[PDB]
């Protein structure tokens, strides 16, 4: 008997701190029975386990694991004979720490009415969303705009809508499962 | 020929102020015989040389006025032979001293949902008698009012077993001898055991390419402390929202401004109390107009 093909349309996302999900598509069965070997691997330590799993399952459960530790996963369709491997999916557990304040702040493009900011996120703590929250610097202190972006590729955003020749004291927290970063850096911004 | 008669005991002084005084006479028991159709209320200062003061007295219990303040008065009462006297016992009694002003600085914040905080300045004692500070506390909502009395040298009280989300009139005074002026009525209200109501009549308009202004009302008396605008594109993407939160609950205006032209948008608005935010019932749409 030849072997099969890897599991098709793989992905590793984190549940938890002790978990994660692997989430692949289901296939028709060819049995003249069989099951599917995955494979997880932690990259900072030394820890290699193997679990052999039903085969008409759509996604198995990676339990106890270690937080804030990256994880690399493969898997097979196994018959009667052993399979092919899959390509090395990767993926962090859930951070049982904050996470730090965002380096390499460039604030840059100053109008009148617009401007952008810059900023870059230390990889693996599981950084869902930053925060910008912005305000005007004077001693009044009657509002802030915090503008929450969810997705965690983008590094840049403009802000719209500044009065003209006003200082703003700009902010920059970064966010995720536990909590938030606590930087004691202002950041001006005169339009 | 017949035995005219006079009281037994001295007169008692019930209250007295810088101004008045209510006086027991104690016409009874009494020497002598027969009844008494009227009765006198003699009293002048103890040392002073004028004539004394008569008032005629009805019931029992009288209220003896125009007198001067921190003066040594005596009391004594005559009886007439009936149908129409010796006079009786002597009581002395010192008239109180001038009523002082209420206490200045004063401050009611509210710290808990069933307490209210009062705090006024140090005060320091002009006169040289003894002084405490009375305390009122009205609801507005219910008919419950309670009084609380302070010892003179402390400079705060902490009025308590009050109920969620009811605003207290509160006003304070010196009291000595004599009693003082009343404070202006500070007014406060509890803090809230209930989430806050969504904010009522949203109303958006003056929207443009890059504008759009959002108007709401909030109810009074449930501590609402800001209120939060959360707007975002409409399309399934979610990538980013913009919070508007605005510290004070006075203002009931925001202009949105940079936004897309052209662009289908999702605000929502919540007000916040001392718990949390107010849940809405629906979200509210409006779409940017197009340049040209
Ligand atoms: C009713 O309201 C009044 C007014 O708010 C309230 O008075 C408060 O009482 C506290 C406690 O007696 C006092 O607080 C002091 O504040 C100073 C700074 O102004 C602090 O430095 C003092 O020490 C604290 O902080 C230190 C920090 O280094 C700590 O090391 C220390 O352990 C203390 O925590 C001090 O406490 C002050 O008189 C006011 N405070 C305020 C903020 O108004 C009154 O107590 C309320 N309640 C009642 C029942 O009256
Ligand atoms: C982690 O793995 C679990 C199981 O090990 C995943 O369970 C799947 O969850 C989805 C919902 O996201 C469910 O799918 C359902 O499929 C039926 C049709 O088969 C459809 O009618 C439903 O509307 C729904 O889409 C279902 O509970 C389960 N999938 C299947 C095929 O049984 C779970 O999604 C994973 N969790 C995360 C966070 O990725
Ligand atoms: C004014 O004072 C008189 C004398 O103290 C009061 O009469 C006494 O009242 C109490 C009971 O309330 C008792 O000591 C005696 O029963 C009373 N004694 C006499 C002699 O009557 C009286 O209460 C006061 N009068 C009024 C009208 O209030
Ligand atoms: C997958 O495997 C078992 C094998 O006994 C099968 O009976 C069952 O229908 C499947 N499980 C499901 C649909 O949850
Ligand atoms: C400034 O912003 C504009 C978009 O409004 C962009 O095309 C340009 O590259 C920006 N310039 C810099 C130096 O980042
Ligand atoms: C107020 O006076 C009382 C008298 O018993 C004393 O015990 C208390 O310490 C005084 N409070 C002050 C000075 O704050
Ligand atoms: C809407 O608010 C007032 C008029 O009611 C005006 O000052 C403002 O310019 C209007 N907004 C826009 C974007 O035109």
């Amino acid at each position: 008997s030849i072997g099969l093909p890897p599991p098709r349309g793989l992905n590793l996302l984190p549940k938890s701190q002790t978990t994660l999900n692997l989430t692949w598509q289901p296939i028709f069965p060819s049995s003249e029975d069989f099951y599917v070997e995955v494979e997880r691997r932690s990259v900072q330590k030394s820890d290699q386990q193997n679990i052999k799993v039903p085969g008409n399952l759509t996604s198995v459960l990676l339990n106890n694991l270690h937080p804030r530790e990256q994880y690399v996963v493969r898997a097979r369709v196994n018959t009667k004979a052993q399979g092919e491997w899959s390509e090395d999916l990767t993926a962090w557990t859930l951070s049982d720490i904050l996470p730090p304040q965002p380096e390499n702040i460039k604030i840059s493009n100053i109008t009148h009415s617009s401007a952008v900011i810059s900023w870059t996120i230390l990889d693996g703590y599981s950084i869902s969303s930053i925060t910008i929250r912005y305000k005007v610097q004077g001693k009044n202190e009657d509002q802030h705009v915090d503008v929450k972006i969810k997705n965690a590729t983008i590094t840049q955003y403009q802000l719209k809508g500044l009065e003209p020749e006003t200082a703003y004291q700009v902010d920059i927290f970064a966010e995720n499962n536990i909590g938030s970063s606590n930087p004691a850096f202002s950041h001006e911004l005169v339009t």
